[PDB]
């Protein structure tokens, strides 16, 4: 039933201590959401587990396999991924060569992936299975479409496409629906859904509660990068945004 796992993770920046002895278990399938203020660590964290970042102590088990510190590309065989924000080279580029962009090397960021410059493959394999997700996604209408002429959550939507490219088994998105008009965003999500439906777990990022909690189906709570809350399950999840001690850390400077 887990998936995930971080045992004590621990990063520093310099002498700052951004991870401070994090642990935690995501199940198959699950939809975990994670929330603090901003300086928490939330982010730091998802960049460790997706090989971004290198732990300073500590370990990350991917359906009990240590996996601790291997290079996206590596994390990649094992069916991890993380969404990537598009960068304004992309943007030129249309809908299905971002989707394709992340062909060239499976679970590296599309400017790592990107070193490989306009080769941008069109094989038709790959595009394929670029055209079959687009498919799912329901965006084949806009295959050829300059991707800087999508709304944002159009734009969103394209960057899971991206990952779906990879079959993950699990997606680390950080912050999917922030930008995002309510309508596109419940949409977005909505896809999660129907994702997690066909065996995909998530870990997300996300500061938009108004939306999101009617989605998720773990939270945790950071703050000063320590896991300072969790809840599994909506009763828990209402009792731990009830909690004094969360409202508090958004309030006094
Ligand atoms: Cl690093
Ligand atoms: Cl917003």
């Amino acid at each position: 039933m887990e998936i995930l796992r971080t045992e004590n993770i621990v990063k520093y920046f310099g002498e700052f201590k951004a991870l401070d002895g994090v642990s935690i278990s995501v199940n198959k399938g699950d939809v975990t959401l994670i929330i603090g203020p901003n300086g928490s660590g939330k982010s730091t964290l998802i960049n460790v587990i997706t090989g971004f970042l290198k732990a300073d102590e500590g370990r990350v088990y991917f359906e009990n396999k240590d996996i601790t510190n291997k290079e996206p590309a590596e994390l990649y065989h094992y069916g991890i991924v993380r969404t990537f924000q598009t960068p304004q080279p992309l943007k030129e580029m249309t809908v299905l060569e971002n989707l394709l962009i992340g062909e060239i090397n499976p679970g590296e960021s599309p400017l790592n992936s990107l070193f490989y410059k306009k080769w941008i493959p069109k094989e038709e394999e790959m595009v394929e299975k670029a055209f079959k997700i687009l498919e799912f996604l329901k965006l084949s209408h806009l295959y050829d479409r300059k991707a800087g002429e999508l709304s944002g959550g159009q734009m969103k939507l394209v960057e899971i496409g991206r990952a779906l490219m990879t079959n993950p088994k699990m997606i680390v998105m950080d912050q999917p629906i922030a930008g995002v008009a309510p309508g596109l965003a419940h949409d977005i999500f909505n896809h999660v859904l129907e994702l997690k439906a066909k065996g995909i777990t998530f870990l997300i990022i996300e500061h938009r509660l108004d939306i999101v909690l009617n989605y998720i189906d773990h939270l945790y709570v950071m703050f000063n990068g320590q896991i300072i809350a969790e809840g599994r399950g909506e009763e828990e999840i209402k009792n731990v945004l009830s909690d004094p001690k969360v409202v508090e850390i958004y309030i006094g400077e």
